[PDB]
DNA sequence: CGTCGCGACTCAGCGACTCTTAATCGAAGGTTAACACGATGTTTCCCGCCTGTCAAGGGGCTAAGGGC
């Protein structure tokens, strides 16, 4: 947890916040299960979908 | 009358900054525990004060035409 709220913020170089490191992280893994299961690369306005969030927010 | 007890000695050894001078074209890849109030900003309208239209009215100044 220390590791994890540390690294989310001094490795960016803007020092981007913990809850958008951890967004983008779960962006980032769901896009990889996608690659892994579903096939191709999702568009990015399929993945405001896939995680049940804003649409306008995961762009 | 020898050496060794005890001292320096310079020799090695180990580390370490630059790669002329202008030029042939711009960006550049990863790392993947979950949730919760709280204090902290972010963003919309909404009136407050104020700023800027053109208009209406008018008068006052300037000037042009007519009469003696």
């Amino acid at each position: 947890q220390a590791i994890t709220r540390s690294i989310a913020d001094q490795a960016r170089t803007i020092r981007i916040p913990v809850h958008m490191i951890e967004t983008i992280n779960k962006i980032v893994r769901t896009s990889r299960q996608m690659l892994h299961e579903i096939g191709r690369e999702p568009t990015p306005e399929e993945l405001a979908e896939k995680l049940a969030m804003p649409l306008e927010k995961v762009r």
